[PDB]
């Protein structure tokens, strides 16, 4: 826990949440995006027209070039670099210092965003996903081994300008309300979880719970968007399409292409349905819920205007931004397990509330993960 990290983050909707790091001696500022969803730290160290500044290797009496190439390949897009290492900061995180690896970004392809206000990711997942190889060792490793730093950090992403809170090295119970509800960690490379049953509105969409994680399930900060594989997303379409019915709207809008109006504070929230995921608990046959409200899926861009937050996928479904931001996100790597729980800036609905609920029963919840 700690109080000086608690609204260390900002964002503009769509954009992704950052925190503030410095790297470099003297101190580098710069913004960096926290990715649940890689494993690399990289920061711009050239010029590019979306950069308002970047990381001069030149200028810090502490870098160590690596004499390493290196390149990133995300769903989104992709930089190249040069790896070295270098003294990095959280100015609103812990009190420490730690030389760590950095990819210093040479050459970037539909990476940075115009405007955005950051100009480097943090990767905060596990080694094995990490380029070029494992033996890069990632940040947040890199934190725990050279400082006393628990093997922990939570995350508290708040909807909207927005912003939220990282709390690295532990928990901040000012931050959630109720009980915190942990799915283990299939296995330590994305940060990997098994959704064992889904429901939308209360009816359960009745497919082999293998389909939910066709591929795998990764909860994924660095992902704006709930991302379900083809059958999964078809499915959820079509029930979230019945139950707004009402109105009809165009394909390019449950595509993600165009956005939907509606006159200034008349949108119709309670045509559209609430989703459920069951995750995998701690103990046998036992599960819990996150739910999930329609002014999570339903992000906004005169009139109120959204985009439908919910895309299909062919590398297994990702429990994006959109998802983390109605709950408080433990990452408890020490245990291998995450936690969820009702975040302190949670969603609002006048008849509906997103929730964390359990216990469930839930037999052969093994059989749910793909092989
Ligand atoms: C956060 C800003 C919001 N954006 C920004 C662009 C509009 C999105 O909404 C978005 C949409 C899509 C999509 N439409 O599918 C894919 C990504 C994406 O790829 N994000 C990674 C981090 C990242 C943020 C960034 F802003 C730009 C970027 F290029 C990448 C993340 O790490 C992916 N983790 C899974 C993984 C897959 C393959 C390879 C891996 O290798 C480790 C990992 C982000």
């Amino acid at each position: 826990s700690f109080v000086e990290m608690v609204d260390n983050l900002r964002g503009k909707s769509g954009q992704g949440y950052y925190v503030e790091m410095t790297v470099g001696s003297p101190p580098q500022t710069l913004n960096i995006l926290v990715d649940t969803g890689s494993s690399n730290f990289a920061v711009g160290a050239a010029p590019h027209p979306f950069l308002h500044r970047y990381y001069q290797r030149q200028l810090s009496s502490t870098y160590r070039d690596l004499r390493k190439g290196v390149y990133v390949p995300y769903t989104q897009g992709k930089w190249e670099g040069e790896l070295g290492t270098d003294l990095v900061s959280i100015p609103h995180g812990p009190n420490v210092t730690v030389r760590a690896n950095i990819a210093a970004i040479t050459e970037s392809d539909k990476f940075f965003i115009n405007g955005s206000n950051w100009e480097g990711i943090l990767g905060l997942a596990y080694a094995e996903i990490a380029r070029p190889d494992d033996s890069l060792e990632p940040f947040f490793d890199s934190l725990v081994k050279q400082t006393h730093v628990p093997n922990l950090f939570s995350l508290q992403l708040c909807g909207a300008s927005v912003g939220g809170s990282m709390i690295i090295g532990g928990i901040d119970h000012s931050l959630y309300t109720g009980s915190l509800w942990y799915t283990p960690i299939r296995r330590e490379w994305y940060y990997e979880v098994i959704i064992v049953r889904v429901e939308i509105n209360g009816q359960d969409l009745k497919m082999d719970c293998k389909e939910y994680n066709y591929d795998k399930s990764i909860v994924d900060s660095g992902t704006t968007n709930l991302r379900l594989p083809k059958k999964v997303f078809e499915a959820a379409v079509k029930s979230i399409k019945a139950a707004s019915s009402t109105e009809k709207f165009p394909d390019g809008f449950w595509l993600g292409e165009q956005l939907v109006c509606w006159q200034a504070g008349t949108t119709p929230w309670n045509i559209f349905p609430v989703i459920s995921l069951y995750l995998m608990g701690e103990v046998t046959n036992q599960s819990f819920r996150i739910t999930i409200l329609p002014q999570q899926y339903l992000r906004p861009v005169q009139d109120d205007c959204y985009k439908f937050a919910i895309s299909q996928s062919s590398t297994g479904t990702v429990m994006g931004a959109v998802i983390m931001e109605g709950f408080y996100v433990v990452f408890d790597r020490a245990r291998k397990r995450i936690g969820f729980a009702v975040s302190a800036c949670h969603v609002h609905d006048e008849f509906r509330t997103a929730a964390v609920e359990g216990p469930f029963v839930t037999l052969d919840m093994e059989d749910c993960g793909y092989n």
